[PDB]
């Protein structure tokens, strides 16, 4: 049972939700968490989705070492210096990302324009060792991810690949996880180190008012090619720099799903990625033909599974049906199917959907088509409600005077911005001091993205902080 | 093109085979190798096979951290001591295996007999940092693996699980990879540290005469439960120690496949795990209807792929068909399909199988069923020939006098042994000195396994080294 209200103590609510559903187990070494089967199944499902999608683009999986030499990497990096009692001749680092691991190989592999495009991906874990306090799924020192790295003959090929991947990330969140995101370009002050242009999908956490960078797709261009001398020969003979992309996404996505859909009873997992879509709970009166009831549950299980519905029967006699109702609600199973002697006599079943609590009586013959329609019903609704909370979380503003009241309501701001970097740094330090002063009477706002969706820009619109001619609409807010 | 003979310089043959087929790329940090897509596809296929199989047993996937504290682990272990310029308050280790990472969690999770069996697995990489020289796939400082860990209420449940997993490993090698193995029990001198009984599947490398431990399945029993206080309550109330298993298998299996099936032209990959089973090579005379020929290749591709045959068309005009013949032979594609204007006019195709070089002419209508029959033909033959080379590699002996002549022929020995540990150590040190002395005129033999398949033991048979009553037949040899 979950006891903390989501709209009061969000921290303890999230901890309770992920622990009591058997998603996360704690670990000795600060910032690392055991991912238990209940959460790993979801990671497996989104990984299968993304893998299939990128294999249709020609991306292939590989595995590069987790170690990188001090030479090639040359802040939040863990160093190996000993193999037991013996010292290393030169300390080695654990990958925080693998550009400097993979790209010397790329320089060796790419000779001719007939070698491009080169498209590799890997599923692994990386280690970014910050001493700040962690957050399960969202900010951990070790995390699982995929990272893809492509090299191309032209800039425009690489850019189209960046956008195609960003679309796949939008589908990862919105399609599988029912989390709405915003496609954007990062400012030059927040873009990847060494890249040309970083795109992103941003998500939003209403309860603390914080945007979070859900995934990233970088146009590296020729910057890394220069660093690593990755060149191809054209049909003429002339050597030219390849144009590269890199893109990544992590188990952070799981956290974002949890916070988006959970409620006071606990997890609410979208049907598309639930490892159990329907849990069948037989009623088990002592004064009843139990073998018959269980036989019919088994029949309904096979009947649903032929429609590819993922079913678990909880026939444990040492727990009441109310205990099981709570137990599978806490783990977020989207549909519960109850079947007792009355239901049997009438040839129906009772189904309760996890999102709203609504109950239905369905005849066995209509069970598979009806539940299918209901699962798409739940998924869709989970998305649209979340989409509502997204749009109600963003205030469109004209002046800096409107920032602080919008932040105190846990909202983001969409403002006309001139895109000057020094202005962003100024804005962060000022909103941070204003936040501290407000805290005294009871931090910093940054750019999250310049959205692809640009609303109308009136002709003479001025920058909301500098007064200069505004260039584009920018989404700012407090951030993870 | 591969130029080193497999039966002359096996080292350079193996290196050439794995490099020239684009399986392995070298890396700065000694003992680590980049696994390129051509090899990773095979790893993906065997991983899918094993994953499916263990999910039918109820095993679930998880992910535990790659770090372990100095406390809990308390030789070939890499230590992290710094996060950049800052020192760690207590150095941490990178997993060489995860018993000491997972089992405190197990102690927390297992309370009641209704919590057993507990069956977890993970796919990750581990780091065993030896300063000896590495061997691609076979012996590397970092390797990918799966490791499974189960806890049970009784010893016999855990033992049946150990044997079931060992059977799945036999199917991993023999069924998918067409490599024959021998099921055995390891001596107490070679068994896992802290376990009760280690089982294994052993493979054999004829060209250097060396057995290699292909995979391992340990009965831990209650030893680790005592160390970590993992206890369950029975229905009576009494706390009891759980009985545990752990089992693992790695990318070593890939190496063993390569060495088993490759020839002087290079790789020979069994059809069951080839990512390309049929490469279709159109003949492309300049004086021919090329669009027609390519159209028919595309048709044959879709026709074969509806029978679930994995097909690639190599329609590159800048390479001759002979270049492509060599190129896909080197990468080990099991079937090659050639199609030109003559074949088109006759409605047939030419197919050449990679193992023997045999050619066939098949009408399009029979293409899918015939190729299917041929792929099982290749697989089967790859296995049986390898099985032959296995059995011809083992000499059954009675006396120690027969050891050295059997080792000088690169063979293993099956000998009646009393199973005394001090005898094994004696045997290793003596065969090593005899080997060194022989080398002067131009090392050590150990036990590989006590096979499950015990041949007849005559009543008064004496130990082949000590003269004592022999206990069981034991397979010895030089080893990886
Ligand atoms: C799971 C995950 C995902 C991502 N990221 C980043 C990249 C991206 C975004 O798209 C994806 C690759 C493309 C993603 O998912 C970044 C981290 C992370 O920075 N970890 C280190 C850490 C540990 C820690 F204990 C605390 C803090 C910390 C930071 N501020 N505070 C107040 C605490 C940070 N972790
Ligand atoms: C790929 C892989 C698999 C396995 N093993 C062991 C376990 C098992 C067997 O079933 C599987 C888990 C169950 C498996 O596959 C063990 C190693 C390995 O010991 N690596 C370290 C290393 C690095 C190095 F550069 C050199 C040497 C070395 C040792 N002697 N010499 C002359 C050189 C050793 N590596
Ligand atoms: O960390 C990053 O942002 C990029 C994308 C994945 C690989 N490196
Ligand atoms: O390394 C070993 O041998 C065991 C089996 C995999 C996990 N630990």
């Amino acid at each position: 049972m979950v006891t903390a209200k989501k709209d009061e103590n969000f921290s303890e609510w999230y901890t309770q939700a992920i622990v009591r559903s058997e998603m996360i187990e704690y670990y000795d070494i600060s910032g690392c968490y055991i991912m238990r089967p209940w959460a790993f199944h979801i990671w497996e499902k989104v990984q299968r989705f993304f893998d299939d999608e990128i294999k249709k683009m020609g991306v292939e999986n590989s595995y590069f070492p987790m170690f990188v030499s001090r030479h090639k990497l040359e802040p939040e990096v863990a160093w190996v210096t000993h193999y037991g009692d013996s010292p290393l001749p030169e300390k080695i680092a654990i990958r925080p990302t693998s550009e400097t691991i993979m790209y010397p190989a790329y320089a060796k592999w790419i000779r001719s324009h007939r070698d491009l495009p080169l498209k590799l991906n890997q599923w692994c874990s990386v280690v970014r060792w910050e001493f700040k306090q962690p957050t399960p799924f969202l900010r951990t020192r070790e995390f699982l991810w995929q990272e893809g790295h492509t090299a191309h003959a032209t800039e425009e090929e690489a850019w189209e690949l960046v956008l195609d991947i960003l679309e796949l990330y939008r589908r990862w969140y919105e399609e599988c996880l029912a989390v709405p995101v915003i496609k954007g370009e990062k400012s030059e002050g927040e873009k990847f180190a060494g890249g040309k242009k970083t795109t992103t999908v941003e998500a939003f956490i209403p309860e603390n008012g914080r945007g979070i960078q859900a995934a990233t797709s970088h146009l590296l261009g020729t910057n890394f090619a220069k660093m690593f001398e990755i060149e191809f020969e054209d049909e003429e003979g002339h050597k030219r720099l390849v144009h590269q992309t890199s893109w990544g996404c992590t188990t952070r996505s799981l956290g974002v799903m949890i916070m988006t859909h959970g409620d006071d009873k606990g997890l609410v997992i979208p049907p598309r990625v639930a490892s159990v879509q329907v849990v069948i709970i037989p009623i088990l009166f002592k004064d009843e033909n139990t073998g018959e009831i269980l036989g019919k549950c088994r029949e309904l299980k096979t009947m649903l599974e032929k429609a590819d519905i993922r079913v678990r029967i909880d026939d444990r006699s040492n727990y009441t049906p109310g205990w099981k109702y709570n137990h599978w609600e806490v783990k977020g199973v989207p549909l519960r199917l109850e079947l007792g002697p009355k239901d049997l006599a009438k040839g129906t079943a009772r189904v309760v959907r996890r999102d709203t609590g609504e109950a239905y009586q369905i005849s066995w013959a209509d069970l598979a088509p009806k539940l299918l329609e209901l699962m798409e019903g739940i998924q869709r609704s989970l998305f649209e409600k979340a989409k509502a909370r997204l749009h109600e979380g963003i205030e469109k503003i004209s002046t800096f005077d409107e920032v602080m009241p919008a932040l105190n309501r846990k909202h983001l701001v969409l403002a006309p911005w001139c895109e000057d970097p020094e202005s962003e740094e100024q804005i962060k330090k000022e909103t941070q001091k204003l936040s501290e002063i407000q805290a005294i009477e009871a931090g910093a706002m940054k750019t999250l993205c310049i959205p692809f969706d640009q609303p109308p820009m009136p002709e003479g619109t001025k920058c909301f902080y500098t007064g200069k001619p505004a260039k584009r609409w920018t989404l700012w807010g407090r951030s993870y």
